[PDB]
């Protein structure tokens, strides 16, 4: 309807598409099919809330269908601690929505504006990921709008589980989610118990992670100090804990435990001291959630190392603070095991997320990233890329071939196609 310039959260590769922007589901159908019927031409991609930093939400001289005006909340019961929502619910509304029946979104990332539809087809991750995997873990079934205009009900097991597994992390190549039911997880409050734990230098945050204590944790994740020489380089502040129960709250909380609440070198003497704590009682927002628009001039960096390939991840973090681009920005957690979407993104290891302002040299610099990520065992992640290669992507994931399988059987036309798509061969 509206031609659109569209870029990610990065504010990088723009490029121009026609926006359809409607809450009418059958619109979007019809949409579809128009394309199909002149198609494939430059296809279509869905579109949620455009925090992916890279390109897989647009789709240069093609359609662009913005999801967001579908989000109605069908249905919520405590019972069966299911949730059916359209894909366009953010996950924001939602977990206000959820609150009051004692459930909580089993898995939440760094921003609560993601869509639901951006949350699957992200595969997305969180604090919890060790404990509780990643967003298509929980999805019980999603109906699917497929390049021939039929919408499929899909379901993790039983028949086309194949196709749920590789729209699940599928980037939205394999057509649009329009609804899906949801496992939440069940809680008594909004509120978590903390640990906090600060480390002197890498090994030392290694061990920490290492030495069995994440076990007691449903929820990890520390800020790291990539810019620091060695050994203070990978020193960390660490937060850890678990939803809290009612009687773990202060009296003066009780009444309400499922309320959400509306939001230099003596620097650091503060922040270490005092960065060491036990059983703190913390809203969502101070334990997860400080909380506009993303600046223009920086490249998101995420990868993850496998478990086994310590010594290696440590070799890429000296790599980075020796590089001369410095970021200050920097999560670290280490995931659990994988599931099995084929381009899911999560692998059990070492996972990091940087952020360096854009100088001179860094796009080949973070290119002898990815050949010593690739080279190690790891992968970087499609929401926060918009410059790797086709040939670095498809070794970063074995199971390439076997997606592309899928997604040429379910869109022999290449209705879906994105500015990713084309970039990374996955069309
Ligand atoms: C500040 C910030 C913090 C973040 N923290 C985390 C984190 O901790 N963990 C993590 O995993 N990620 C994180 N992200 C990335 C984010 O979770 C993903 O990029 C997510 O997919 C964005 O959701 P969105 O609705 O904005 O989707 P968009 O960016 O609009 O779209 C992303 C992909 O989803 C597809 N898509 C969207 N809706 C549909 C639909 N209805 N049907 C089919 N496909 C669809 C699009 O085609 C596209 O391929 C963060 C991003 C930001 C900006
Ligand atoms: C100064 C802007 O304010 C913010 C807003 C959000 C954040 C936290 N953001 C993230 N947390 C993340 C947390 C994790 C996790 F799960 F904890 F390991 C993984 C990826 C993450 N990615 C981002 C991101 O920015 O892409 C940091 C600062
Ligand atoms: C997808 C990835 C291959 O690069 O495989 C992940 C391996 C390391 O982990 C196994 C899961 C079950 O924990």
């Amino acid at each position: 309807t509206t031609a659109t310039r569209l870029t990610g959260w990065g504010r990088t590769a723009p490029s121009v598409a026609n926006v359809l922007r409607t809450p009418d589901a059958e619109m979007i159908v019809k949409a579809v099919a128009r394309v199909a019927e002149s198609g494939g031409g430059r296809g279509a991609i869905a579109r949620g809330l455009g925090r992916s930093y890279g390109d897989n939400a647009q789709n240069g001289g093609g359609l662009v269908i913005d999801m967001t005006p579908l989000n109605t909340i069908h249905s919520i019961d405590a019972d069966t601690k299911l949730v059916d929502i359209d894909a366009g619910v953010n996950l924001d509304q939602l977990m206000k929505a959820a609150l009051p029946f004692g459930l909580w979104v089993p898995v939440l990332p760094g921003t609560r504006q993601v869509t639901v539809g951006g949350a699957i087809a992200c595969d997305i991750h969180g604090k919890n990921h060790h404990s509780a995997g990643s967003f298509g873990n929980h999805v019980r079934s999603m109906d699917l709008l497929t390049a021939d205009g039929e919408i499929r009900h899909l379901t993790p097991t039983g028949e086309d589980a194949e196709l749920f597994w590789a729209t699940v992390g599928g980037n939205g190549l394999t057509g649009i989610i329009m609804r899906a039911t949801i496992e939440m997880t069940p809680t008594s409050t909004a509120y978590f118990i903390a640990d906090g734990d600060v480390t002197a230098s890498l090994d030392e945050t290694i061990a920490l992670h290492s030495d069995g204590s994440e076990a007691r944790y449903t929820y990890s994740s520390a800020w790291f100090d990539a810019i620091s020489a060695p050994p203070k380089l990978g020193r960390a502040a660490v937060s850890r804990g678990r939803l809290a129960t009612v009687e773990q709250l202060p009296a003066k909380l009780r009444s309400e435990p499922l309320k959400f609440d509306a939001p230099g070198p003596i620097g650091e003497l503060w922040y270490r001291k005092s960065g060491t704590y036990r059983g703190k009682v913390q809203n969502l927002t101070q334990f997860y959630h400080p909380l506009a628009y993303g600046p223009a001039g920086f490249l998101q960096y995420q990868f993850v190392i496998p478990t086994e390939a310590v010594d290696e991840f440590k070799k890429i973090i000296g790599v980075i603070q020796a590089s001369g681009h410095y970021s200050f920005l920097n999560v670290f957690k280490l995931f659990g095991p994988r599931n099995q979407a084929p381009l899911s993104f999560p692998i059990p290891g070492w996972n990091i997320c940087v952020d360096f302002p854009i100088k001179d040299g860094l796009g080949k610099f973070v290119s002898e990233l990815d050949r010593r990520v690739l080279e190690f065992g790891g992968r970087l992640y499609t929401a926060k890329d918009s410059r790797t290669t086709a040939e670095t992507f498809h070794a970063m994931y074995p199971r390439v071939d076997e997606w592309i399988s899928v997604r040429r059987k379910v869109d022999p036309l290449r209705v879906f196609a994105s500015d990713m798509a084309r970039r990374l061969e996955l069309l």
